[PDB]
């Protein structure tokens, strides 16, 4: 069969730029990639959090450090996800936080820390898991940097950046390396009378032609939903929100610092983000239209930060879901064109370079074998309906019943039978998937981490978090005391690594400065 | 909950003495092991062929090291499995044979050896697959030792032994350690109203009672199928052997040496495996009872191998599938007794261990909350089926016609939607499940291993083996010649590898002999 030679991407988004990047690195020979990005539709960048397989997983691929796209993008850094007022109802008296954190917790004779913290909270123990299990949460509460100031890596971190920036400057590396930038809006899609995209119709008169087209045109789907019909399937009934509102707000980093982590505000009818970086910080109220207007949810937002009338704000909408098949015929799906997540994971992102990675390991030719798109289309699936389900797990194990919103997830949510089999399974005590500490190679192979993206660290910290524990320890460790107190041994040494950590970090805002 | 204390396992086989062992190892404290078995009734070893995941998972574990076991049990060294005859109809002109090969096949530029070597062959290159990604074929056709002379492990390698000298072995291991020893036969097993194992009488009068009890009495399933009910997924729409004839047979070492594998030569209506140890090998007509008798049976083993009509022979029957559950109430199957397939893949000891494993990842207090045993059943569903799924792939993929039996296993075959799955993407170019190949930690987290058992490298040395390849190589290949460049020259460093091996390797029995 002849390979495919002629690549047509549709969008100038992150996607779009990200898929323009990764194959024309992929694609070494026999590869004309162009872009074309319409100046009359606006690109979806609200200051944007990431997970650390952005570096892994993209950057890596592209031979692009750390040190070199980040501060083209103006970049903070992100340590964990902290979770302000979602484990009971609001009360200004008590302070409602818990810390979703990067990296794996260790194992103590095969058996996860979490198991053994919560046989000692059993006996009385009365700090929280995570504070517990983890080295950094104190130095995130100190808003401390996760490095040292020489750079010397010391917890797993990701980013806060706005996605504009990066799209910019994968622009510039991808236009530089070859691919053919074009400023024109596509009008008409034609297919043949198989089904195929034969060609694209912009409003500047030309006319498009291409192998294999990329749609990254974002939620509204010009080539996947609109010309090949490909019909989306809607998930509000497994989640509720579907509107934001959002803005950037001020901050004075130097008297109140820049928290290394991301918010997530529970409100009445949803929760706000708070995506800090150099000099303000990104926000928005994620809400339910079902049980909030958006000028009510404006209302609560303005207030939260005390924000003026005259403030400006991003209105947002979307549709929670995916559509049926990523890849129909000759075309790919690639970001918001594929799918949609709200932000409580910061997953937007990783749903482009995990699917691109996908869309390299299934590469087709001109033929276009469907064995290729199937079992492509088979990992989308897996990838966005377990990400679903991590991101629902922290809607329905609530305990808040003061507003509608809330009750409504306690008990009127869709569940899969999937995310059922793990609750179940982490009620009776049992650790879910786990991983090796003493290695992490689960972070260098990606086919490890995006068929097993969720770990048991990480519904732990989300259920604890949200006070649903297990109704009992792991009956195996009444047997094994001698595990026991080496787990014992484990947890005093995470203590010291935090008081070390302590005095030893600089403020998160002192080394960003440092990075000017 | 009160936790189980006391512990009764039913039977002396090699189910029996490894639960005693490994379970006597894994709860240190509050456990009372008991172990009854039948003088009258028989165990299963015919001469056992084994995986590396014998030491690493059970050995390891009970901190029993390799140099400590293998010569208490006669053990010969296993590198491989030889398919003989397994490809086309027997031809005596024409060398029909192929190896799977212990081991991972490396990776380059994220794409498997194999995927490599595929290409090559649409170019013409002759080299049949294995003996181009490994490194070690050509040492195992020169019965060659896994090991230097000084004990440099040279390759990965699995065991040859009689099971009865392992359950010996294990037997004084366990019972040193507080294992109490019954030499009796259960007669009746009580039941309470619930349906749960109330006691057991034996035939000397004595009344046996546990918190927990162990089924390990074999293909008879005393406790789980006979007392408790539970029914037994005959699969024999899937797999047509039901039979065997066994004998072992001396072997003139010192001129023949000892071949460092198991051979597995394809019959008319079955398959003849050979075991090697020292002084003779084990050997066995697995058959199928519909497509020829034991008598006709017996008579081609004797005839393959030259024996006389006076051999003492091992007539043995079986029924190939498992337990609708492994766990049921307060009893947990092990061994024969949970159970069986054929040992074309020497999955039989391994579905033993690996069975304990989980049972320790889900052990029940004496509530026996159905939430663990439900858990520890689907992942024993998981491990049999696809062993089970693997095994069938080697039937349903050969080209063989010349008899009615292979013909069967050609079309009448019951496949799961599981396989067909897996072969849909074989068969479509696509790499199957891979692993790093330089880190080998899915050797050393088990949790890894279990759910993902066999690789795209095991199933292309059955699949290239049988001759059945993908209708071309990954489409990605054409755009990436850089990669292609890379991966010739690590054909070349495995083709240097092979050749240091030859020079450098004593023979298997000379070291065989030199470990006396
Ligand atoms: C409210 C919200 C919060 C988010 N938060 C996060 C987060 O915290 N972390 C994270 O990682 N991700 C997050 N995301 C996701 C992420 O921001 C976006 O998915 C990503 O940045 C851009 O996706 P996209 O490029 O596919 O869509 P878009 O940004 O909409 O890109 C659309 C592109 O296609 C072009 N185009 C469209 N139509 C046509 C046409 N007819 N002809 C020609 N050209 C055309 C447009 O000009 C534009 O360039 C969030 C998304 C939203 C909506
Ligand atoms: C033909 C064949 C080939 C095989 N090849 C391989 C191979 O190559 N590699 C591999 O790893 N495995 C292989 N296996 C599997 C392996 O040999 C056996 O599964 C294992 O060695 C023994 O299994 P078991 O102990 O559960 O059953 P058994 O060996 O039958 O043990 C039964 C025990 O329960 C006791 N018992 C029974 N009944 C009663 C009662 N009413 N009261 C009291 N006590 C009782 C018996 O006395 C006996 O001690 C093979 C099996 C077969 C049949
Ligand atoms: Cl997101
Ligand atoms: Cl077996």
């Amino acid at each position: 069969n002849k390979p495919i030679k002629n690549i047509v991407i549709v969008g100038g988004g992150t996607a779009g730029w990200m898929a323009a990047s990764y194959l024309v690195r992929a694609l070494q020979q026999q590869a004309n990639i162009t872009l074309i990005e319409s100046a009359a539709i606006p690109r979806i960048g609200v200051g944007e959090a990431t997970i650390p397989s952005l570096q892994k997983v993209f950057f890596d691929f592209l031979g692009i450090p750390e040190r070199e796209w980040m501060p083209q993008v103006n970049g903070a850094f992100k340590a964990a996800i902290k979770f302000v007022n979602w484990r009971k109802s609001p009360d200004p008296s008590r302070d409602d936080h818990f810390y979703h954190l990067f990296g794996n917790v260790p194992n103590c004779d095969g058996v996860p820390l979490t198991h053994y913290w919560l046989r000692k909270r059993e006996q009385g123990f009365q700090q929280p898991m995570e504070y517990a299990c983890y080295p950094q949460p104190g130095a995130l509460d100190g808003k401390l940097a996760p490095c040292l100031s020489d750079g010397t890596r010391q917890m797993s971190h990701a980013w806060h950046f706005d996605a504009h920036l990066v799209a910019d400057f994968l622009k510039r590396w991808a236009v530089e390396r070859g691919v053919n930038r074009v400023v024109d809006e596509v009008v008409d899609v034609r297919l043949n009378n198989r089904g195929y995209i034969s060609n694209l119709l912009t409003k500047e008169g030309r006319t498009l032609e291409a192998d294999l087209f990329i749609d990254c045109s974002g939620m509204r789907g010009l080539l996947i939903n609109q010309a090949l019909k490909e019909p989306f399937i809607d998930m509000s009934d497994y989640l509720l929100c579907d509107s934001a509102v959002a803005s950037a707000v001020p901050n004075d980093d130097a008297r109140d610092g820049v928290e290394p982590y991301t918010s997530s505000i529970a409100m009445n009818s949803g929760w706000t983000w708070k995506i800090p970086m150099l000099g303000r910080f990104g926000s928005g109220y994620v809400f339910s239209s079902h049980f909030t207007s958006r000028d009510q949810a404006t209302a609560d937002f303005l207030k939260l930060w005390g924000l003026s009338d005259n403030q400006p704000l991003n209105q947002i909408k979307f549709r929670v879901g995916r559509n049926k098949r990523a890849w129909v015929n000759n075309c790919v799906s690639i970001g918001l064109s594929s799918c949609f997540l709200e932000p409580l994971e910061s997953t937007g992102i990783y749903f482009i370079y995990a699917a691109l990675y996908q869309l390299v390991k299934h590469f087709p030719d001109t033929s276009f074998d469907p064995r290729l798109s199937d079992a492509f289309n088979a990992e989308i699936v897996h990838m966005f309906d377990d990400c679903r389900d991590f991101v629902q797990a922290h809607y329905f194990t609530t305990s808040r019943d003061d507003t509608p919103f809330w009750l409504a997830n306690r008990h009127d949510l869709r569940l899969s039978d999937a995310i059922k089999e793990k609750v179940q399974r982490y009620k009776a005590g049992l650790p879910l998937t786990t991983t090796s500490f003493d290695d992490s190679t689960y972070y260098e192979t990606f086919d490890y981490e995006f068929k097993n993206k969720w770990l048991n660290g990480n519904y732990y910290c989300i259920f604890a978090g949200l006070g649903m524990l297990p109704d009992r320890s792991l009956p195996l460790l009444q047997h094994r005391p001698e595990s026991i107190e080496k787990a014992e041994a484990m947890f005093a040494s995470i203590r010291r690594e935090a008081e070390r950590l302590r005095t030893s970090l600089p403020t998160n805002y002192d080394y960003l400065r440092s990075l000017r």
